[PDB]
């Protein structure tokens, strides 16, 4: 339930150690947690502010369809994973604009240099959407979540297509211990922009129900749960459609849960809100595979969420 | 606390779903659990029933120095990894139909032997040691988590996988441990392991102690306290034929944990033999047996 979020996000308040961390922004963290989702009893987005779902789509089918260059993204206004692209471009021989190292905390404290951050973000945008040699040399964010869960390269000069596996086990193996997906590769993790966040997760089936549980090795418990939350559900519940089962639990079991000391403000918001029924998913009965979704047969119905709360993203 | 493995216990009891597989073995299971031991409060050796210690840490040793032989266990009297391995013999060229016993003296006295027939393949010393990588060369993922505890000790990016899925359906065992994590706060080390299977009655006792002693080994390498192992589950199951060994175990009072105690007088645990690791106070309830 969305109550098993909200105590989340008060425990770390409450009793979250504070920790530096890579980002230099500064944490109250946690470690080791897990909540339970009934998905019987609605869709997990966050009623008690407006989490956008077609961000939240948008970036799954790019999961899904193995893509790692951040311009899929781009033509559906998705900007989520803009920081880590921009940030490799702006640290390459190429960028020859204003400096902006340690953008990500300088946009918050000197408005001259944010108009700076705005514009040269505004033109990086436009070369990923426009420039096809720009796009692939810096729109790519090297073997992120697409790349392992549709292509996990062997080694002896081939790929595994992991998540087609696992869904192609539920069907004819349903019982099986080992319907696993992986996101850690030892071998590739250096070359990611970043590590996976959300690292592996599990399947189970029991009476015609399938669940999933999710291992997180670090969660932003303010802007990126109620992302991954929705994600894995989203997921979940595509999964269900092809092998024809019905939706159990989505489990979520976090390793470092963190609050950015900057998210601290809109957390107390949060948790002053009264909880709002979850909305329904509705999926497109025609598609047969997870891989057939496209961005018009994935909608959010009876969806009245508190309003939108602003918050800066970690880089 | 020990409490928290008996609940566990008590839950696949009352509400746990049975399933039987495709050879007429019956569980009944539940999917996502997870346990806290506080390594300050004692090292979590259960005491409602005795679980033998020796086995545990030659085994954790075994794969702490990354062995894959078994010659290892062997001197140690630990035998749990034999069958993979005499299996193997007996169904080779040299070999001519207690026959067991000239195999462990073969492995144990002659090193070539040793080398043909006592090497497992890719098991847990290989993937936290020697994780193999496209162009040939290998990644050491627990000695770059050790050094990253003593350089980097906020990162959020402690973590050691033994999941492959290139090699994975082609193994006799996939890893039931899957992956785990370092966390470091305050003076102390937290270790959470993500364990995909889990036979609740025989397995989760050995598989708590041998990660609490993970945890602490690696907080003494790198001159911390302990903190938390956290033990997080997917497939969590309790044989139907172990309904009976649980039931009485939930019967019997739990008892303080034991101590561990570790030789001060050696710095590196990539030294540390048998001798080296101690248990103090350690007074449990009699062996509850089980079949395997
Ligand atoms: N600091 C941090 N970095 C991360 C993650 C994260 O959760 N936190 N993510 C780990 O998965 C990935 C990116 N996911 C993201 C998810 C949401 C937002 C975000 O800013 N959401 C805002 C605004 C949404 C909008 O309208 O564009 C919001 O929800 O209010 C950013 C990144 C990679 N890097």
């Amino acid at each position: 339930m969305e109550e098993a979020y909200l105590a989340l996000g008060k425990k770390i308040l409450e009793e979250g150690h504070f920790k530096e961390d890579r980002t230099g922004t500064g944490t109250y963290s946690l470690f080791g947690y897990q909540m339970r989702f009934d998905l019987a009893k609605g869709f997990p987005l966050l009623t008690t502010k407006r989490v956008p779902f077609g961000l939240i789509k948008s970036e799954l089918l790019w999961f899904l369809k193995g893509d790692t260059n951040i311009r899929y993204l781009l033509e559906r206004n998705n900007h989520i994973w803009d920081e880590w692209a921009f940030e490799r471009y702006v640290k390459s021989a190429d960028y020859q604009g204003p400096d902006m190292t340690d953008f990500g905390h300088r946009v918050l404290q000197d408005p001259a240099f944010a108009e700076q951050y705005k514009e040269e973000h505004q033109k990086f945008c436009d070369a990923i959407l426009n420039d096809a040699e720009f796009a692939e040399k810096y729109g790519e964010l090297g073997n992120i979540y697409g790349a392992q869960w549709r292509h996990w390269e062997t080694k002896d000069g081939s790929f595994i297509d992991q998540l087609a596996n696992v869904i192609e086990m539920i069907k004819t193996n349903p019982d099986s211990r080992r319907l696993i997906v992986s996101a850690w590769n030892p071998e590739d993790v250096p070359s990611m922009a970043l590590p996976p966040c959300h690292t592996m997760f599990q399947f189970y089936v029991n009476e015609g129900k399938l669940s999933c549980q999710l291992y997180q090795r670090s969660a932003d418990v303010f802007l990126g749960v109620p992302f991954n939350i929705a994600s894995y559900a989203l997921l979940t519940h595509l999964i269900a459609h092809e092998t024809g089962l019905e939706v159990g639990e989505f489990v979520h079991t976090l390793g470092d849960a963190h609050l950015y000391q900057n998210h601290v403000e809109q957390m107390q918001e949060q948790l002053s809100r009264e909880v709002r029924s979850f909305p329904t998913l509705v999926l497109n009965p025609d598609k047969a595979s997870v891989f057939d979704f496209d961005m018009e047969d994935i909608k959010v119905e009876g969806y009245d969420p508190h309003p939108t709360i602003k918050a800066p993203i970690a880089v």
